[PDB]
């Protein structure tokens, strides 16, 4: 059931903002390792002495990394006279940030119809304000809405390349690495509690529940108007035999956050084939794959989607497969990005579903709870 | 003159340790861009449960990478039940340290005979203690004292694999990259005020000057008995029309600290060839090359060492090419290591001298500034 209540116009994803120490080295190695192309910047060289930030872009996903300078560099300017060109951006949290965080994402930026008006109604509806609205240029509006921990909710509307005072790369600097990667699905946070976590998001933004269908977690998925934005949250499950998986996020993390980004590939097996071939040399590693208990079990689940030769290519992967009632799911998980086993990547491809692609189609891989563990039996085997 | 006044003695370069915000991503660009291969560790994987620290290894080079984690993880612990692997490390300074200056070189890491014997020595002729001797596992001893600004001076002494509670990567996480690069060839500081610097550290090590031989700076350089470690500084020359470098690094570093590494190559056209390559895709970017006037002015003054098709392929790869009366120079720069116009890394190979190369054959480039100059004499060309 779609209610379609969505308390203002919401378009797509529009980018994700790690925060950072030294933007420069995570940029390139997310650069290198996902397949993503440098298209602009804002630092010194474009005048901002406030903060270095680098996007990176595959297709309609764009990552941002940002990092502070010295505040001496900026320390004759007020907000009016700022030379930073994220308005919201303050050397004092971004610091605070990350020493308590880690390496991870501040912000969940989708763009809107009217940011200053998704920012009033919002509030308005219980967000809690993090940056009021700005007008940078007379061209794009920015503001910033709490949404979980200390990762805002980012809403940005254009009136008609980034954002202004970005610079396009010169194209020398600007290596056309391509691993299939085209957008971002969902992001999902970690919180203590799932319920008041939900109330709040869902009080504020009018997103509904999107439907689903005892390992770690309880969790939802909140959905705009046409779900494509999609927002997992997770609680742990305490008192297990194994120690709540979200719990040692939280533990980690200092608390909630996000906790990994899915992103769409058009060839999920091109993208692991170009992946894999870069964890040794500056990429990701991938989590373990599930035994082959598992991909002896795919085609009593999947075969009449997959052909043996694309399931054993699963399994050469390590891709895992999900059905719903709708579609199937392929998706295989990184190990964190970072330091702390806190944020991961999830790679993911949907087939079925086609009106395009409706949001969500295949779900979120819930059957894959209980079909891997299914399928560590093998040490019986 | 070489006095061979080593206050104790001093074998070569151990390490370089980097203290960052995400080690990870720092250590994996790093050895990607520079062809250094993942050869130890010490994280929450090995019970470290205070710092991340990876260490690359190129021949005898060796680059560490040392992150802080929540302080939380360790809150219960002490110095008595520390599980930090190097038990100098303290997550106060390592924030304020990031904080203040970015990512940066903050131990520049010598292997003596006795850690212990160099800590007292120093201290008593006016070295400022910055960790004391700490022996770990009856097997190694490392001590710091103060070089400039936050870097340390670091000892550290084997009675006979990189440090206890380090643990060796296992080969499939190890691929072995190699652009060239075999060991540490100099490391440079930057201070506002040269004469005092040189008097405190030439003061509690013993080391001599090493013979040199109007843009920017002054230097000097200290050398160990056999001039294997060797150390130059610089200060900024004020007043000229363009500003100096040297006081740019300052107001940028937040004061004094490392500004650049040399590496030295077995090969330098192949590291450079690898290296290049790679700029594009994760690594590192070089400084602009010198106008083919340089390169049509190499053959009157190395043209004796280097053949007509050696001298083009430096032109090809931008290097530089210097001599002084023992020995001849190859060095080229990169553009800064991260976010802030303070760090780089210099590749050089060095020709002559053989006795073995003595220490500095070539010597540091100093002709180059001169040279460069005259070869700007192009716009009217
Ligand atoms: O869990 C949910 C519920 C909310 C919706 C959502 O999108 C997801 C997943 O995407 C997902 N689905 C599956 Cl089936 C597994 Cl097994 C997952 N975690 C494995 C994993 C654990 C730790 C590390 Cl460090 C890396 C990987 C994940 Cl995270
Ligand atoms: O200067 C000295 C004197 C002390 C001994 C020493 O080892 C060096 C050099 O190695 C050196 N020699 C030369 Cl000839 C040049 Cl031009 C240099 N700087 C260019 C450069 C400037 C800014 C950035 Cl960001 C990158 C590169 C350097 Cl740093
Ligand atoms: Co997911
Ligand atoms: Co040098």
């Amino acid at each position: 059931k779609n209610p379609k209540s969505d308390k203002f116009k919401v378009k797509r994803f529009h980018h994700i903002e790690f925060w950072c120490g030294d933007a420069t080295n995570v940029a390139r190695r997310f650069s290198w390792g996902l397949g993503m192309r440098f298209s602009a910047k804002s630092d010194l060289s474009t005048g901002n002495m406030v903060h270095a930030s680098y996007l990176l872009t595959s297709g309609d996903l764009r990552f941002l990394f940002t990092a502070p300078y010295s505040p001496s560099l900026s320390a004759g300017e007020i907000k009016p006279t700022t030379t930073a060109s994220i308005p919201s951006f303050d050397h004092g949290s971004c610091r605070s940030f990350f020493s308590s965080h880690g390496l991870g994402v501040r912000a969940v930026a989708i763009e809107v119809e009217d940011a200053e008006s998704a920012f009033s109604i919002s509030v308005a509806n219980g967000a809690i304000p993090s940056s009021p609205p700005i007008v940078l240029n007379e061209a794009v509006t920015i503001a910033e809405v709490k949404l979980y921990g200390d990762v805002v909710l980012r809403y940005v509307s254009y009136k008609a390349e980034f954002l202004p005072g970005f610079e396009r790369v010169e194209d020398a600097s600007s290596f056309p690495l391509d691993y299939g990667i085209r957008r971002l699905d969902h992001a999902v946070g970690n919180v203590p509690e799932l319920g008041p976590a939900l109330t709040y998001v869902a009080g504020f933004t009018g997103f509904h529940q999107f439907a689903e269908f005892e390992s770690g977690l309880n969790s939802a998925v909140l959905a705009s108007n046409d779900e494509m934005v999609l927002l997992p949250i997770n609680e742990p499950v305490h008192g297990t035999k194994r120690k709540s998986q979200i719990q040692t996020y939280l533990e980690h993390n200092e608390g909630a956050g996000l906790q990994h980004l899915a992103l769409m590939s058009e060839d999920i097996f091109r993208t692991l084939r170009e992946m894999r071939k870069r964890s040794s040399i500056g990429g990701f590693d991938f989590m373990p794959s599930p035994p082959p208990t598992y991909y002896q079990n795919l085609k009593k689940r999947v075969g009449d989607v997959l052909s043996d030769d694309q399931i054993k290519e699963c399994e050469e992967l390590g891709i895992l497969v999900d059905r719903d009632d709708q579609g199937t799911l392929l998706q295989i998980f990184t190990k964190p990005l970072g330091d702390r086993p806190t944020i991961f990547i999830e790679i993911i491809q949907r087939v079925g579903c086609m009106m395009y692609q409706s949001g969500g189609c295949g779900g979120f891989g819930k059957g894959n709870f209980s079909e891997l563990f299914k399928s560590i039996e093998e040490y019986e085997k």
